């Protein structure tokens, strides 16, 4: 099992602005670039607002240009990866006018919503049906904040309706990607792995798809609680590649890294390449791991304002396209590990978890949790924990079929380090 | 003083989504169809999300593609006004992401989104300001239905911060606008004239930019209440015109009948040219009236959703390009109002203000009140009235500037039909 390494892509010059008139001679630039640093893939992101302007209108120019897009991945060598419902990216969010205000409702259980969601991820797919170079869609960016109790215009939904709406939308591809080979998978922020209450379930991410996809952000409290270079901070990554194997059903499913960054509030600057190197070191030392595609490919413009600051130093390149010293770290950790494989884990601490396979409390796994401390704390003595739930704690086949030899069972503990968002303002 | 007659333009086939990628032999044919009624002016509608999606960064392409739409106009004989914020449109709100949700701010009071407004009402000017076609600026179409408290995502404001925002935003082009021959003028939804307790002030859309703008819509409750054939409805407009002007410091200022249509959610379709015929009627004997714009041009093709119903109805052609019967009657309006002058009215209701001239009680002036209905029933008796304010009314100097001989006090009795939606 060896892992793929890609870049989420941000457009140089405007962002994902650029949608609105896409320079496409810089945008083949781009790509040429993350290909250079030995990069199989990248990850790209369309507007909903500009894909899907009236709920009964998907716009076909807005079609076009995400397949040109793709082209131009693939005449630079790279498989390109869709997201099709942002949705949410870098602390935005782009919701189109007929879901907000006068016509808000939720994208989550509003019948006519997902109708639209339908509409959306069948034009995305089909538009790009026959190009060799697509390879696979993610539902969208961590579609879940839109849900969590903290965001300032929720969209409701209960756990059942969440599990519907996944089914409903991965429904519709999912059977198509696989005689297509491709791939079909669903994004959420670390909510799902950390938030008591929140409706997306950690199964959901470990069970509907094809891959498992993380995100992680050790500014979401554990670079603060436990230092930036911490084992906790440079594991986290890994951390939750094995905590999301508890809830799978598959023993060996693919579990994608799907953004990490070396965010500049909390690691400072001139730790990042450090911090790249070791974390991906971490992930390499997990079996099964799909790929990492680091957050991000180009450095956000100065001229654009309202972000977090460090949102703007996460690129690998800079705005002209010159390499990084991050850029230099994930272009030798691609070489380093092209070919590493993860040796099988075989202690595993216990997740209690109710007669669903859904936790007692999410927050004990969360930044300063018993669970999340236990882990990392067999992690620095060198122990390669794994994680596994109480219900597959007696079941030999699964606990034989991972090759667990050894249990460490822990109460529940709330951690109260995590961060549900990126900056203080939020 | 003549009328100018105009329409809002909303594209065929693709009506404000065009601007992501806009077919211009299509919006060509548009503005041509628009100049055969016989109109002399558009008004148009770029959208906030596409002009300025980040706070520090207005969009060149979204610039260029505006400028592009007023240099059709112009190959059409057209004139061409602008509206530089939506903002809102026909029930929707396009907001930028750096105003919403983790990003939620008023644009009415937070000075980092006032100078992005700043600089975008500047960049619409400058861009335009070459152009022959380019006639004048509107802040934005109804600003003001994000600060009301209906509003589901409400921008706060007072009253004194809505008067720093207009003035801010008026004070960049105003001096410009004269020195250019252009207008600049703003425009509130009729919660100005109707809503107790809202931030935007009767005075402000009389005394602040250069011609009043009033929107004309029966659906508030005036179709509802009294029927929407009745003297009240039709004459709505001009009602709107007059009342306006009571709280006017000029006495000859220009009012803009910038939007009126015929809303097939009060006033049934068989119905609507006749409407559109008998509105203007009344509208066309009122003294100084910059224009009438009709809403609007073609009908919001079927294929898309959630506008409420009528709305779809409310174009001057139909989808297929053909005109409609109301389209006939505004093109008829046209013919019959160009050289209509209308005289003096001399005959003055009396509307009881404040010491700073604002409204002792708006609900008497809406729909149901005491004000709204003196003046519909001296204008269903002949009468011809006109609106003055109390302050007015012990100011000889401009009773007799506005030519008023006979004034009428009426009990203040609050109206209830209004509704704000
Ligand atoms: C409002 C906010 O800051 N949201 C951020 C989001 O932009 C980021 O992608 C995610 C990564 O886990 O972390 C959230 O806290
Ligand atoms: C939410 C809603 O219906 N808003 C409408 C607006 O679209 C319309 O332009 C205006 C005309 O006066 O009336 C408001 O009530
Ligand atoms: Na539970």
């Amino acid at each position: 099992s060896h892992m793929k390494f890609g870049v989420n892509y941000t457009p140089s010059g405007e962002w994902f602005y650029t949608w609105l008139n896409p320079k496409w001679e810089v945008i083949r630039r781009d790509l040429a670039q993350i290909a250079e640093l030995g990069a199989d893939h990248v990850r790209i992101f369309p507007l909903w607002t500009l894909l899907q302007p009236n709920r009964t209108w998907i716009n076909p120019k807005a079609l076009a240009d995400v397949r040109r897009m793709v082209e131009l991945g693939g005449e630079a060598g790279l498989d390109v990866y869709v997201d099709v419902i942002q949705g949410h990216l870098s602390s935005f969010d782009f919701v189109p006018s007929w879901l907000v205000s006068w016509h808000e409702g939720s994208m989550f259980t509003d019948q006519s919503a997902i109708e639209a969601q339908s509409a959306l991820t069948e034009a995305i797919y089909g538009t790009l049906s026959d190009m060799k170079a697509f390879a696979g869609l993610t539902l969208g960016n961590e579609c879940n904040q839109f849900t969590d109790a903290t965001h300032p215009r929720r969209m409701p939904a209960n756990a059942e309706q969440i599990g519907e709406w996944l089914d409903t939308l991965i429904g519709l591809v999912a059977k198509r990607c696989r005689r297509d080979g491709r791939l079909i998978a669903h994004s959420e922020n670390d909510a799902i792995w950390y938030a008591d209450g929140h409706a997306f379930l950690p199964r959901y991410a470990s069970c509907k798809g094809d891959v498992t996809t993380v995100h992680s952000w050790v500014f979401n409290g554990t670079g603060q609680h436990y230092g930036p270079m911490s084992c906790e901070s440079l594991g986290h990554a890994a951390w939750l590649v094995e905590l999301s194997k508890a809830f799978a059903a598959d023993p060996h499913r693919p579990v994608w890294v799907q953004a990490i960054g070396a965010p500049g509030n909390v690691i400072d600057s001139a730790d990042a390449p450090e911090f790249c190197r070791r974390s991906i070191d971490a992930i390499a030392d997990c079996p099964d791991v799909f790929g990492v595609t680091w957050w991000c490919s180009h450095r956000i413009p100065s001229a654009f304002s309202d972000f977090p600051f460090f949102e703007h130093q996460l690129g690998l390149f800079d705005v002209d396209g010159t390499l990084t010293d991050v850029g230099k770290a994930f272009r030798d950790a691609i070489a380093t590990h092209r070919d590493t494989v993860a040796p099988p884990r075989t202690t595993a601490i216990v997740i209690p978890v109710d007669e669903q396979g859904d936790p007692l409390m999410r927050a004990a796994q969360a930044p300063g949790g018993s669970l999340f401390e236990a882990w990392a704390n067999l992690n620095r003595q060198g122990e390669r924990p794994c994680v596994i739930t109480s219900l597959d704690a007696g079941n030999p086949a699964k606990l034989a079929n991972r090759g667990i030899v050894r249990l460490e069972r822990v109460e529940l503990v709330a951690g109260h380090a995590y961060n549900a968002v990126s900056d203080p303002a939020f």
